[PDB]
């Protein structure tokens, strides 16, 4: 079915939550062995969100090359991302090692520090630009160039240095502010607004490595993000808009990441934003 439509069908017949129960059956089951090993578990935030083995991110370390983040590749939309969770107090130094290693350009971030009264991440970037960040264990140094601070969201531009190399490259942060606390937000338009903001940066193009994206769990938030900019993607691709079926995309994404949208409401409201953005394409 087209998609409109079809949100209508299920709004009538309140059906989002049997809808989103069929996805979850249907998901693929791969192997996340690396994830588990003792060694690894403060590495890990959640005992029950890891990376697939065939598709994680491998940091250029003998010692211990594993980060809790993946790899997801779309081979018809062309684009590609790398989700993951927010960095911990023990791996935020790795989190800029990937950074570095995968030639990201952009960093996507959907939270907030503190959410619920609880840290959902640590604080990984300086809040001041003469007070930088040194990482000792991965030899990288970071610093705020400027802050951008507006209603909906806050973009920063930073400077990562590779301490064993002296080469410097210049990181955008793209920080959306304002996803409430409980729930979905009321209208798609401020995240549509900021989706547009970061494509239209460069940071999702081919002439760089993969953004990064990530929320607390790196599936929900980050798993919308990803879903919305490229079923638009496709819509813009193909001669018949009609044929993108949104519940087909996010079943070819979970090949590569589990668990990406994590409730039916979230469900809806990707629904929602790939509708009200096709609008505005044209
Ligand atoms: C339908 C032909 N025109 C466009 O698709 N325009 C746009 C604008 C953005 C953004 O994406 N497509």
């Amino acid at each position: 079915m087209e998609m409109e439509k079809e949100f209508e069908q299920i709004d009538k017949s309140g059906s989002w939550a049997a809808i989103y129960q069929d996805i979850r059956h249907e998901a693929s089951d791969f192997p996340s062995r690396v994830a588990k090993l003792p060694k690894n578990k403060n590495r890990n935030r959640y005992r029950d969100v890891s990376p697939f083995d065939h598709s994680r991110i491998k940091l250029h370390q003998e010692d211990n090359d594993y980060i809790n983040a993946s790899l997801i590749k779309m081979e018809e939309a062309q684009r590609s991302y790398i989700l993951t969770q927010g960095p911990l107090p023990n791996t935020v130094g790795h989190f800029w090692e990937m950074v570095w290693e995968q030639k990201s350009r952009g960093v996507v971030m959907l939270n907030r520090v503190m959410e619920k009264g609880s840290l959902k991440c640590a604080q990984y970037w300086p809040q001041k630009e003469e007070k930088e960040m040194i990482f000792e264990d991965t030899n990288l140094k970071l610093t705020l160039i400027s802050e951008d601070i507006k209603s909906y969201y806050t973009v920063r531009q930073l400077e990562l240095e590779n301490l064993t190399t002296q080469e410097t490259r210049e990181i955008l942060h793209f920080h959306y502010t304002t996803w409430p606390d409980f729930g979905v937000p009321e209208s798609p338009a401020s995240f549509l607004n900021f989706l547009f903001k970061v494509r239209e940066s460069g940071s999702l193009s081919p002439e760089h490595g993969p953004v990064v994206v990530h929320c607390s769990a790196g599936i929900g938030r980050s798993g919308t993000f990803c879903l919305a900019d490229t079923c638009l993607l496709l819509m813009d691709k193909r001669k018949d808009p009609s044929s993108v079926d949104i519940k087909k995309v996010l079943l070819e994404m979970r090949k590569f990441r589990m668990g990406l949208i994590q409730t039916a409401d979230q469900l809806r409201f990707s629904y929602l934003a790939v509708i009200e953005g096709a609008k505005f394409i044209m």
